């Protein structure tokens, strides 16, 4: 419990299995935040969790125990992110979530969450469904919570705004083939089918759709938002809708959003050094952990020192009254029951037309 030069940030991110597509990009962008903030030196320290919840606990209980880290960030995707969040929330650390979650009340005093919150997604894709005479859909997502919070959403706002569910089926993150499940979707006959899933992942329902004749509208989820997807799913992308963070596209954004400046800085440094379009949703996240950082931290420097619990509080209650923090992916202003912090201006709509994202308006 004793003052430090340095802050500490403890990182889990997931860089190796099926998931790798999500965490490698937020550890890749760590190169590009801010390495001193309010005159103390940031000290990171970056660890793999594969996905698995068990080892994102372990590494979230190290950050506590061992690294007496002010912050913790991570995972890369839902289960071990839900794992993160109630460690720090038992340990009374700040933690910023770099994959959605469900954020109940067990989890709301410690984190916050960099990702567009569900609905706000489902928003975009459902209003994009309905302007396109989709009337039926069908679902394939995760069998876990992130494929539970977009079926959820697809039952609750979808439905609400027309649409008719008439297949669901579920798969797991490291299965190879989703044939079974596929066949399903294509008796039911869907005008559309939403995939819940993300990074590689999501181009398997992708590419098994289109290899057994649908030729419905297929939609994705902001968890599919990278080079990745496109990579693997090649001709079966095309056409697809995804929603996606505005880090896609800051060239597209007005000279005043908010949003713009800082897309503009993260994607100029990442496309310089890993190549044209390597630009990602997740690579945003980490990014805009940093910006939420260099605006928390130098209030909470004002009344404690860092490695002291009285920082830690002190960080929680300056998420709470720094206002509009201006980011890649959106504008973030937090409450005590929004953990999220996020509206209109953190979402845009994306489809792929020969091998390129490209924006729809
Ligand atoms: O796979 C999961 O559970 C995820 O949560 C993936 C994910 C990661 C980042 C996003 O901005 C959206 C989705």
């Amino acid at each position: 419990n004793a003052e430090t030069n340095e802050i500490t940030v403890g990182i889990t991110v997931t860089t190796t299995g099926p998931a790798a597509a999500l965490g490698i990009p937020e550890r890749n962008a760590l190169e590009f935040v801010a390495k001193e903030i309010g005159g103390h030196p940031i000290k990171m320290i970056v660890l793999d969790d594969g996905g698995d919840p068990t080892a994102a606990t372990t590494n979230a209980r190290r950050f506590v125990t061992e690294s007496k880290a002010d912050v913790i960030m991570g995972s890369s995707v839902t289960p071990p992110t839900v794992a993160v969040s109630n460690v720090a929330n038992e340990a009374q650390v700040p933690h910023i979530a770099l994959a959605p979650l469900p954020v109940t009340p067990e989890r709301a005093k410690w984190s916050v969450v960099m990702p567009q919150p569900i609905p706000i997604m489902g928003k975009v894709l459902y209003e994009h469904m309905k302007k396109n005479n989709i009337k039926t859909v069908g679902y394939i997502g995760y069998s876990d919570s992130y494929g539970d919070l977009w079926f959820n959403d697809l039952k609750k706002q979808g439905e609400a705004m027309g649409l008719k569910i008439v297949a669901e089926e579920r798969f797991a993150r490291p299965d190879t083939s989703v044939a079974g499940q596929v066949l399903k979707l294509v008796a039911a006959n869907p005008d559309a089918i939403l995939v819940g899933a993300s990074g590689t992942a999501a181009a398997l329902p992708q590419t098994a759709l289109r290899e057994r004749g649908y030729n419905g509208l297929i939609y994705q989820t902001h968890g599919a938002a990278s080079m990745d997807f496109i990579r693997i799913a090649g001709k079966s992308a095309e056409g697809v809708l995804m929603a996606s963070g505005p880090v896609m596209d800051p060239e597209g954004q007005n000279d005043s959003a908010l949003t713009k400046k800082p897309g503009l800085e993260l994607n100029t440094a990442y496309e310089t050094k890993y190549g044209p379009n390597s630009r990602s949703q997740f690579a945003g996240h980490s990014f805009d952990a940093f910006k939420v950082l260099e605006r928390v931290i130098p209030v909470a420097l004002k009344t404690a020192k860092p490695g002291t619990q009285e920082f830690r509080e002190a960080i929680r209650k300056a998420l709470l009254t720094e206002k509009d923090i201006a980011a890649s992916q959106g504008v973030y202003s937090f409450t005590e029951t929004d953990r999220y912090g996020l509206d209109d201006r953190s979402r845009i709509l994306l489809t792929v037309k020969n091998g390129k994202y490209v924006i729809v308006k």
